[PDB]
């Protein structure tokens, strides 16, 4: 709801990644409906996920990614989380900032 996503698109993408190590960020984004929202909307999203309002998604917030979308969802695994940063952390700081986030949702 925070980023204008359908209960339904969210239910379907969580299903697709219900198994540990099955999460693929690119796919999730597209299936949740994220990849077709406006940049404003991509920005609201970044802001909820960054729970502490640090202006960065820290690897502990990343671990809880899916929980943002649905409270009963599973935590991401270490290899899931590693792969996320690996492709989104472009400056090498170990965090995903707003610009790095939008960049990964884009394509
Ligand atoms: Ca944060
Ligand atoms: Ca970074
Ligand atoms: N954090």
């Amino acid at each position: 709801s925070f980023a204008g996503l359908k209960d339904a698109d969210v239910a379907a993408a969580l299903a697709a990644c219900s198994a540990a190590d099955s999460f693929k960020h690119k796919e999730f984004f597209a299936k949740v409906g994220l990849a077709s929202k406006s940049l404003d909307d991509v920005k609201k999203a970044f802001y909820v996920i960054d729970q502490d309002k640090s202006g960065f998604i820290e690897e502990d917030e990343l671990k809880l990614f899916l929980q943002n979308f649905s409270p009963s969802a599973r935590a991401l695994t270490d290899a899931e989380t590693k792969a996320f940063l690996a492709d989104g952390d472009k400056d090498g700081d170990g965090m995903i900032g707003v610009d790095e986030f939008a960049a990964m949702i884009k394509a």
